[PDB]
């Protein structure tokens, strides 16, 4: 009976976590529009959530034996909704910027906790399963919804897409405070000197990612952040390799299968952030089907990620991980191969809806065992950490391989022909130029995905071990 009141309560934090993402980047021209702000207006807006959501990431991974685990959750998700409720009563560039800040510093805080509560609850078995098909189905619900609310909500005001997160937020925090497992009694403090040199690493790596293609990675500007963030690294390895309590133990990378496991989680990451974000363009642009009915378009993506994560689910506690990985990955293929001939004004269906939700089936299958086993067991000090690291080569990815994807669609377009700019861009017979360079991309992406499956082959890590009972 309380299954649901715990599942629902762990796994939301996702919800706003992609939420906010995809109504800011739906509703910047909006915001633009109402306060005076300029394109580095709506850049810093979406630069103080990455730059919070980064900087905090291994710090807020770190928050536990110390804070706790309840209190955490709940003081992150309080100020994400104040924070959210303070974006709705902005005034001012500045305002809107700090609020953007503090929901960055909530969502680090509380994020990593959210893996980590749902590994310290339901140990492992069938419960730790079907929580993380809750947590994958909770990330796409909230993607889909927050695409309908800022499709829908926009042409009334902004103030509410904003103002949404706090009636969600509110019920969410009715569930986590009446149905959430207090902690036991375990007390131990953290060493701030490499959690402060850490914390900055992060910020300026995430400063340098989110900088480059503002303005190019030929100005000194990223050049400077990305050496100042690899020397703080260094300090911080240097001053964390002898710390009783470290950021990032190393314990946990001295097995061969852990370290496959997190590189095929950074691998896949990256090409499912790559895959999105290109669909959403090809859809919103080429398409030229307008948000509010873009949500229901994609609607059959959620619902098959929901029946491939249910049968991954259900199917992981009798048949290895690294042959579930390895067949949604072809499945994941043949979606690429079906959606390779695609064309502007093609039939709604099957054209289009049956590769989606091929997709959707897909991405469930190879996101059941990778968050099953990067969450493989370990002990209680090092599972936060474990969950830190998880979240942050699932964020970190997808930038690092979407830039190059995009660059190669850029010189496929110039090369084939067409103009980098507004809708419509130059005259109409570059749009099919514009399809080919983005299934052309959509191939790479494929190739990339390849790789994915290649690296994800090393993960020796068995069925029996981490999945079905111990």
């Amino acid at each position: 009976w309380g299954f649901l009141s715990a599942v629902i309560a762990i796994g939301g934090m996702q919800l706003l976590a992609t939420m906010d993402s995809t109504v800011a980047i739906v509703a910047l021209p909006k915001i633009q529009d109402e306060l005076s702000l300029s394109d580095a207006g709506r850049s810093w807006v979406i630069t103080a959530y990455v730059l919070t959501f980064g900087g905090l990431m291994l710090l807020g991974g770190r928050l536990g034996d110390t804070i706790g685990r309840k209190r955490t959750f709940i003081v992150g998700v309080m100020l994400f909704t104040i924070a959210s409720v303070l974006c709705g009563i902005a005034w001012n560039e500045t305002t809107l910027v700090t609020a953007r800040l503090l929901q960055g510093v909530g969502a680090a805080i509380a994020s990593p906790t959210g893996l980590a509560l749902v590994a310290t609850t339901f140990p492992k078995g069938p419960a730790r399963n079907a929580a993380t098909a809750v947590f994958g189905a909770m990330t796409a619900i909230g993607s889909v919804m927050g695409l309908v609310v800022g499709g829908a909500l926009t042409e009334v005001s902004w103030r509410w897409a904003f103002l949404v997160n706090v009636p969600i937020g509110l019920v969410m925090v009715y569930l986590a405070r009446t149905a959430l497992q207090e902690t036991n009694r375990e007390r131990m403090k953290l060493d701030a000197a490499g959690a402060l040199l850490a914390t900055l690493a992060c910020t300026a790596a995430v400063f340098a990612f989110t900088q480059g293609p503002e303005s190019g990675w030929l100005a000194p500007i990223t050049l400077a952040s990305g050496a100042a963030a690899l020397v703080f690294g260094l300090a911080f390895l240097i001053a964390e390799r002898n710390a009783e309590n470290p950021v990032v133990p190393f314990a946990l990378f001295r097995e061969r299968n852990r370290v496959a496991t997190f590189a095929a989680i950074f691998l896949a990451g990256g090409v499912l952030f790559t895959l999105t974000v290109l669909i959403g363009l090809y859809v919103q642009d080429i398409l030229g089907y307008s948000a509010l009915r873009a949500g229901v378009g994609f609607i059959p993506f959620v619902i098959g990620m929901g029946i491939g994560l249910g049968a991954a689910s259900q199917l992981v506690r009798s048949i290895p991980p690294r042959v579930l990985v390895i067949a949604g990955g072809i499945l994941v293929l043949g979606a690429m191969i079906y959606g390779s001939t695609l064309h502007r004004g093609i039939p709604y269906f099957p054209n289009l809806v049956l590769p989606i939700t091929i997709g959707g089936i897909g991405i469930g299958t190879i996101v059941v065992p990778l968050t099953l086993s990067a969450i493989a067991g370990v002990n209680l000090d090092r599972i936060g950490p474990a969950s830190a690291i998880a979240l942050m080569l699932q964020n970190l990815g997808g930038p690092l391989v979407l830039a190059v994807i995009q660059a190669v669609i850029t010189s496929r377009t110039l090369f084939l022909g067409g103009t980098t700019g507004p809708v419509k861009a130059m005259n109409d017979e570059q749009i099919g130029a514009l399809d080919a360079a983005y299934t052309y991309g959509l191939l790479w992406v494929a190739a990339v995905a390849v790789l994915v499956g290649a690296a994800a082959l090393f993960i020796g890590y068995t069925s029996q071990q981490v999945a079905h009972a111990q």
